[PDB]
């Protein structure tokens, strides 16, 4: 499968990634509470519901929400701001609640059977977020003594991540707290700036872009 790209709604970013967050790969975007990266989720999941020609992939959306951060009002405005269904859009969207660490894994290996489902379809599926990826682990997992079983369960979290990226050609996109690195910081005037960071076939760099009624945009 040839490698798609959907776009996050910023020109200035799209150009920093090489074109928009990858297919077969796993982007991770951090950044502080309103850093953006819940908001460039968001715009992703409105995005990849467009055709190629729109910077989308014809895409469904799978969200798995560890923080209560999916909101469907802004899901809606999103998309009628960029002229689009917000009905449609949100029906679209298959979203999951994870309680905590134990379930959020299980919820990504059961998702291997839904991909399946949809993939021979007219809207398989293109894009998985989880935000966050780190949240349950962090809070269940405190101090020295759980420090070997956190890092076990979230680099065994991050291959079945990997395997449905790779298997089902959907982008994987995660956003976490200080895989293709991206970190997120307030700039001037309520613009945000990312920098990408140690990728191996992209130069480092930033993008400047804001957060509007069309989700995120230069
Ligand atoms: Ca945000």
């Amino acid at each position: 499968a040839t490698i798609g790209r959907i776009s996050t709604g910023s020109k200035s970013l799209d150009k920093l990634l090489g074109g928009g967050i990858e297919t077969q790969a796993i982007t991770e975007v951090f950044g502080e509470f309103g850093s953006g990266k819940t908001q460039l989720a968001h715009t992703l999941a409105v995005m990849v519901q467009l055709p190629p020609e729109e910077g989308g992939l014809n895409g469904s959306v799978m969200w798995i929400d560890t923080e209560n951060t999916f909101r469907p009002e802004r899901i809606r405005e999103i998309a009628q701001n960029r002229g689009l269904d917000p009905d449609e859009v949100l029906k679209h969207i298959a979203y999951a609640r994870a309680f905590n660490s134990n379930h959020q894994m299980l919820l990504v290996q059961q998702a291997s059977a839904m991909m399946v489902e949809l993939l021979n379809t007219d809207r398989p599926y293109k894009l998985l977020i989880v935000d966050s990826l780190t949240s349950h682990f962090r809070s269940e997992y405190i101090g020295r003594g759980a420090l070997a079983e956190r890092q076990q369960k979230l680099a065994k979290h991050l291959a079945d991540l990997h395997r449905l990226a790779n298997l089902y050609d959907i982008a994987v996109f995660v956003t976490n707290q200080v895989t293709l690195r991206v970190y997120l910081r307030k700039g001037k005037g309520g613009k945000r700036i990312a920098r990408l960071i140690d990728a191996p076939h992209l130069p480092e760099g930033e993008a400047v872009f804001s957060i509007t009624e069309k989700g995120i945009e230069d």
